[PDB]
């Protein structure tokens, strides 16, 4: 992955980029068509993350937002990982490379 | 098709694009018309998509939603394909390439 | 035609823009003085078009709707039409884009 | 006339337009008073025209029915016109953009 | 006058307004008292025009007609007028004009 | 008084009003009980106005008659009005104004 | 006394209705038991007015006539008047409101 | 007794109703057996009323007379009256309102 964000940082044309997850009780409601998303700061009781998120916005205006949650991660490490050393010793870091790595495949542009 | 999407980026006049996948049991009611489609979220049982999706709005507030079934994708996976080996590894991820590229065809503007 | 829809899109005062094709048993009735059109879907039984139809309207409200059938066409291509290697590959395609050409033209509004 | 076609659609107050032509054998009786008028569709033996029609309503309701026959367009021909080239290729394109200009003329309403 | 018919416009309570001309030979009988007015139509000999008449009805089915005749339309041209250049080009148009605007104006509602 | 005839015409339940003035050897007899009246048109040898009349009819069947000459009027003008700069101009249209606000106020309905 | 003649229109169901003064010399004879009354018109001497009176029909053909003298006023006004300003201003007018408001009170049909 | 004026408007058959009252040295004779009465007016020198009568006629040609003097009518006070306040304030009214409610009642047609 570390070569995609090589690439994505010599290519010189986007704005912002962030990563992050939602945990339980924190956002309000999600669009999957509008990509109609907001969230609402410490108000929040558990302590067990629910799901993950991205915001990428380029200098033009452009800007995407995924979401994702434990079902399709699940999913993904089923049909496709074949390691498990290192799941046991985290959840989480794993599942956030897999994200940047898609998102900047199949969205991002890419330069030489 | 990365070309396709390689020429719409380096456009640069476009506010956002999405296709999606519409599963058994989600949208409400669909026009051919007037586009006028409606969704509810987080209401359904099956498990088995049913059609795909796409919306595409400009900067200057121009809008285009595009909506397909199974019957038009296999008719034309049988009048027009000419290859099998990745229908059966995959079913949805060539119907989207084919989807964007004719979106982008037919519709969209090209630059160099 | 291309050329066209380019002048239409940095226009940048349309709000939507439709073509179809209405095929046996599917619409009610059509009027040619108010524009008067009601279509039901779902409900046919043939496999056969026998119209073609289109619906543009403005961001100010403004909407204007065409609707063609065979008779038309066939006269168009007898005596304006001086190719036929394209007729017999496809039958309705070239139909759809001198639609689209002539509602734009002798309708539509250019700017440079 | 394309620039009363530009002010009217810059104006941006109107909901409906339409021009045709009446062939005959076609309409039932036809009202100069009360603007009443009833036509018949696909019942005619004839392929000759003999007047045209227009109709233009605004989004506030107001109406608005035009009729003409070949008596006054060959009496304004006869004493306005000067020109006879474009005559003998077409016949109904100049009587059309002159109902059109006239119609727009002296009740349509214009905007700078 | 065209003030007169863009107030008219704006005001946007209306339904139906005609203005024509009847020509000798063509009415059966009119009263001054109830209004009752009616015409023959296609039965006609002469071709030298006698009367003029208006019917303005309103979108709450209130209607009014009025019919003038020659002798009060010299009487209000050597009364009233003081230009003469434009009664040799044409005889009707501008008593129609003057029709129009008598009418819209102490009989008809305006607004701002 | 205009305002008189706005408030006639936003109550939309009248069906035909009209005032006349009746020239001398013009009528035949009238009645100021019954409201009988009787006219003939077309025989008359004089120029000069003797009275005035006006007929006002609603939708419902109730009609209602008003006959009124010159010394009523010259005793009107005598006792209640206070300029004569417009009679020396004209001599009928502001006694036809009167008659209409008379006949609006004390019989007629107002609605706001 | 307004909203008696609002009922009274609102009934529907009137045919005529008229109140006027008899002038001194003006009547031959009235019978107040079987309501026969006869009059003649211009031939009078006098400009002192001495009575009133009213008739009132029904479109059914029933009909009614009030006659009243000065007498019956003036006890009328020293037994339930109780205002005195409007008096001196005019003489007659509030003499006509009583007698339309009690004729329409003690015969008259009211519908709401 | 308002009700039986109401449904003898409602009727629509009658012509003609009158009740007046007769004063001292006012008729001539009565009968009683022929309803054959005669009245001379303006011949008279009290001022103190001595009895009522009542005339109705139908539109067939049928008519009825009826008269009473103060000994009835004190007989029916005396027997059937429970109420006396209104007695001192006027001593006519009632008294007419009574004698149209029975001739109303016992002879009077009356619909629904």
């Amino acid at each position: 992955y570390k070569g995609y964000i090589q690439l994505a940082l010599r290519t010189g044309q986007y704005k912002s980029i962030n990563v992050i997850e939602v945990r339980e009780g924190e956002l309000l409601k999600w669009n999957r068509l509008t990509e109609e998303i907001e969230l609402d700061l410490d108000n929040n009781t558990s302590e067990k993350v629910v799901g993950y998120c991205g915001y990428f916005q380029l200098i033009n205006g452009f800007e995407k937002t995924v979401y994702w949650t434990r079902k399709e991660i699940e999913a993904h490490k089923q049909k496709f990982s074949k390691s498990d050393f290192g799941w046991k010793k985290d959840y989480d870091a794993m599942a956030k490379k897999t994200v940047l790595r898609n998102m900047l495949s199949k969205w991002g542009i890419l330069s030489i």
